[PDB]
């Protein structure tokens, strides 16, 4: 009893202590020491992925004050003559116990031949085979139960990093557009990474990427900061494009035509768009537009009901905006996203993220500069993460994007 | 070429011979038999268990007419002695293939066992180890390729029959009601659950459970089917609840608190509760009611406008309505659910469905007895299947619901 | 009961039936129909490695009537243009089963692009990715429940040909020659496979790798075939190296000598090798010496107590030859093989394996073209493989091996 | 350069400090310290498994001291509160890894259930889950790479303790007596664990049981201290049975009389009952008889070759005796075995194994008895496990076997 309570307490403060480390400084924490010290078990287990998330967040650290990018790339004995660390991504866990196991095998004979061997060994050249593996956490797909059993897997099978998307589950396809989640339910999934990492006490760096910039529908619209980027409908004579589908369920290749006529009778908005095209209609100019745009913009994190609050307000009108009516066959609400909205993402997943994930269709050096702009201006010290999706300046791009603050793109 | 389409004609012609037996007479595809023969390789693979499907289905018509149960159950010994079949759940395609493996062995070994014996095999008793197994399809989680992939995995590994509920993905808790997808997501579950068989040639059975008695969220409200079962708030001075947990986040167990004063002020009632107790308040009495109640049922699939549409003709104003503001913190709206909501839910999967299943917290001779009286006279042939949530008259009750029209038991 | 033994007599037929095609018109079986039909199940299970290994079969008599090689080697896309076949080595059972879902789904894929053109199919090129994939069974090392086990995953997992080796099991070294078992073990293991086979009823192809000629030690010296090949020691005056090797255990640099010496203390021959050198030791000359070699010869099966026999009765003195003194530290015999013994051992191999393999350490048209010569005297149709272990007239000598009767090579 | 033979001279330090503490106090290693290191890696991996290792050579510390038994058996719940230790064997690495798997969920389950109590933690029970594991390691049954890979399989999985047999891999039959290998064979395996253990840097306990005394053949005589134990012929008119067996291959039911005619032909006796029963026939008695007895008896270590010599000394003539003859048709020379054998056996595996298992085919306390004098009359401090093959006084036969010194019987 007493014995027990002495290594609860101790437990608890090694835990504290723990966290005050630089390795923290900017982790955002819900739970207490206590809570997690609970959930710990009697055998302390000690991972050598605690020890991989270390040797990665120092070099990225490094990398972060020498404004230089870490290669990476989605065969051990090339990649880490080229590359500081692996990305792995489609299962995953098995793919990133094989490749920890692989590289542990690669380095325990690499020891054995240069230890057997007495000056011969600085004519040797050395590989440091023990490359920081980022594990892709896709293979959850519910709740919060399963990223917290593969973020137990990734940490006992050598993972030093898990990256997630608040792309909605099961909705990937071969593409119309990508379906988010709410903002929260991605801060939710990467306190509940961070969790994992505590209860395990690893130092697993965690990765946000956001896919806001290509996304065109969201799950819910429970979340204030998404309720900007929402699309509604402007006209209140147009029905439920899902109704209409299910009562008019003619030819596909002529649906499309149904689709088409109903989404030109409804104009298609954010309700910021709105409000501006319809308050051009009718001088009231310039200082009411300015101060409800200075009021809700993508960065002020306004809830849809004070929006329309603040254009009574200014406008004097209730501006007619329904986005139930436009969303699709299976409920995703139509959603605009853009740079700005993968700002706001980014800025939401900084606290409980070390690496923050911006995806692009294209290479567009704007789009990043402004990104970077934004991310660094909410929080500072924040690490960046860019990649594009799937010439010669190619170099110079990378070396002006690392300026920027990307430490980590492949 | 020539014998490409030869073979891809015989192909076709022979999978909608398939379709003309009466394992079929009730299913409905929405796939043509040319989609089926393009989604097969050039390889025919047949599995044992579409044998077992076929003994399954056998086995339930001879239930089915004669009016008595086929005993279940979550040591292969004692597993065919007392049942006829075993309901795998929890991974589960491990289990099920284990499981088959062992089937398979014992099945060998006692056919070693008998042929050596030349008079004493009749003294030797016979155990039928190949029971045919049912599969419980929740390690999906995502989409509809999930589903397919699990389809196949169940099929390879021999099993006869697939259970899917229409339980939200990642939602189970260890429990604060059961969340819901809409009808037509479960709906298109069972549809992909079909194809997948078809596509592999399997008879494999189709089992849909129905969680709605005790739910009290859904994901969506995208179904109109659905609409009859959201709870709303009557009151139009109550704001989002979601939103006032996120300005007021005090302690958990003072917020206990908060949520039951918003509860309280806002009248969280189902829209036809909402006017038939608005409706009381001043006479137009029994002949609008009686034909809004007739119009406006919960086997009538009503969209809510329309529910809105005939109130406001029948009662004369726009009785207020939000459902938005009693979403759950993740988005969920609260949802009534109730007996009649599973028996709509049993109706509308019947089609897709080879068994319906309906869950029980308690057992209750009622509500069994509605909802089979209800499913059957939709659809009469639907076989029904029965389980209790985890004294002697089990006996008598288990007889009385065989001949109800529940044919599975466990 | 009745049912039982007509359903039994059925099988028999139809096994009986099925070992009259072509198939196995050459096939050894040790057990009857009757042992087969005991050995399966109730429930009839069919393998489409049982269509693959038909295939392979086909392919394999077109190039033996053809005199042509199928070429192999150890990516399915390309696997399938320029390749007849593949060979799987190294766990194995897995990397089967991988390879061969990759290629069901790499078909699935094809017809499924293939069948939704139709004019432009003709100029879509067409690649048959169901290549029959050979399986090395390395895996099992103890006994023969192994290897019945082994084929069975084989057989489920799609694989058309099994691959077993005359080698010690677990004795590859990173090498000190290699260790043999006897001539009758490696029989017991083909028929093992074969009999496997038969209960699983598949054609599956059993091909045999004899590496006699590389080898020079063997397990045990029970098999009379093996007697000629056993290394022995002629000086009566010379003990055990491991036991001198166990009581003086110095640096094992300098071991190397002790063993050194001893070699050349004792003269390390064969006994026919022996018995010539002693008889050119005086005159009794051509004659007993022609008709010692014509009765004893590697490919006359001789056991050594006949060899002893024959050398008194010619010679008129008995030939001091002691091979335990010559065995390894773990007991393995002293082992001479050559060509001869790879001739021998395809020839007691060829009534139980559809294809004979000799392994060369470097190529040698001679040495293929007398082991084809002896294989193809004593069994005419024997199919042959070759390889090398691990130029531009390569092109030319796989054909004259392909004319010599080599049908598979890599 | 510096740095990594800094480190690497510092970790063949830390490996010579960890074999000095009383754990290894009588354990035989003939690796160097500088080998261990050099097989190491660059990253210093700690287990779980060599916690749970320690905990059960303290167990068998105070067991050892108390003269108490530790019960075992071959369910978490109640596997520790009746148990200290949990044997595992038949996949078996699979076994324990998902045993420890359960322990560490139910000891973090019961640690969240007590953190969480804050006085009525008094009253709950405690359930120590954390047993330690004994893994058999019978799934190699090849060479000594199999063995290496399986000590690290299970060091990685849990395992505190590993267990193997001098058993023959791959001859364990459903039985007509058990195939031993020679000591050597067996002593090198126990050292490849205890090499393995060291490189994984684990405490692991090396368990080896000696199955010599249900034993009837032995696969090699490359063993001097196997010699006295190998059953042969004493009729030199008797030919070989395999050669036997092979030319007349008669029904078995009918071999089984030409084995029967062929045992009764030559009498099967040890080389000593050899000269024992012919010295009998003619004075020369007692005297040379005890003196031969002296120097040829079980625990003696005497080749055949040395007994031998010393009979043709005192008897005067060469006692005929050739085992190769009484073979069985796989080559495994016939072997006496017995209670000596298995004290010869524990005898010489004792430095390498911190327990040494006897096997039982009945409860005899005699040969219990006369085993553990053996074994603690060689080697005083060692460990003694006791098992039966597959009443009352059971309780005080278990106290009288702990007091021999058996400390591990289930």
């Amino acid at each position: 009893i007493q014995k027990e309570e002495a290594d609860f307490q101790k437990e608890v403060a090694e835990i504290k202590k723990w966290w005050s480390e630089p390795r923290w400084r900017k982790t955002k924490r819900i739970y207490s020491a206590e809570d997690i010290a609970k959930k710990r078990g009697t055998l302390k287990i000690n991972h050598p992925s605690s020890q991989q998330a270390d040797k990665l967040f120092k070099l990225l650290e490094k990398h972060d004050a020498d404004k230089t990018v870490s290669f990476t790339f989605g065969h051990v004995a090339q990649m880490a003559k080229y590359l500081d660390s692996i990305y792995v991504s489609g299962t995953v866990p098995n793919k990133v116990e094989h490749l920890w196991f692989a590289q542990l095998f690669h380095d325990r004979k690499q020891r054995e031949e240069r230890l057997t061997l007495s000056e011969e060994r600085a004519k040797t050249p050395y590989i440091d085979f023990l490359r920081p593996i980022i594990a892709d956490a896709d293979t959850g797909h519910g709740g919060i139960t399963a990223i917290i059993k593969l973020t137990k897997m990734f940490i006992e099978r050598g993972a030093a990093g898990i990256h997630i998307e608040d792309q909605a589950p099961g909705t990937k396809k071969c593409m119309a557009g990508k379906v988010l989640v709410p903002v929260q339910e991605h801060i939710n999934r990467l306190v509940a990474i961070r969790a994992s990492a505590d209860i395990f006490g690893s130092n697993l760096l965690a990765v946000a990427r956001t896919d806001s910039e290509a996304a065109t529908l969201i799950t819910s619209t429970i979340d204030h900061r998404d309720h900007y980027f929402i699309i509604g409908a402007t006209n209140p004579e147009a029905g439920d494009l899902a109704a209409l589908m299910a009562e008019a369920e003619i030819y596909g290749n002529e649906l499309a035509a149904i689709e088409s006529e109903w989404t030109k009778k409804a104009g298609l908005k954010l309700f910021h768009e709105a409000v501006i095209d319809e308050i051009k209609n009718g001088n009231y100019k310039d200082a009411l537009i300015k101060k409800f745009t200075d009021k809700v913009n993508p960065l002020s994190h306004t809830s849809h009901k004070e929006a329309k609050k603040l254009a009574k307000e200014l406008t004097g009108k209730d501006i007619y905006f329904n986005w139930d009516v436009a969303r699709a066959r299976e409920g995703y609400y139509r959603y605009q996203g853009g740079t700005q909205c993968a700002v706001m993402r980014g800025r939401a997943f900084a606290p409980y993220a070390d690496l923050i994930w911006m995806e692009s269709a294209l290479p567009d050096y704007a789009q990043a500069k402004e990104f970077a702009d934004g991310v660094k201006a909410a929080v500072p010290d924040q690490w960046l993460a860019y990649n594009l999706s799937p010439a010669d300046e190619q170099e110079t791009y990378i070396k002006r994007l690392g300026k920027l603050g990307y430490v980590w793109q492949f």
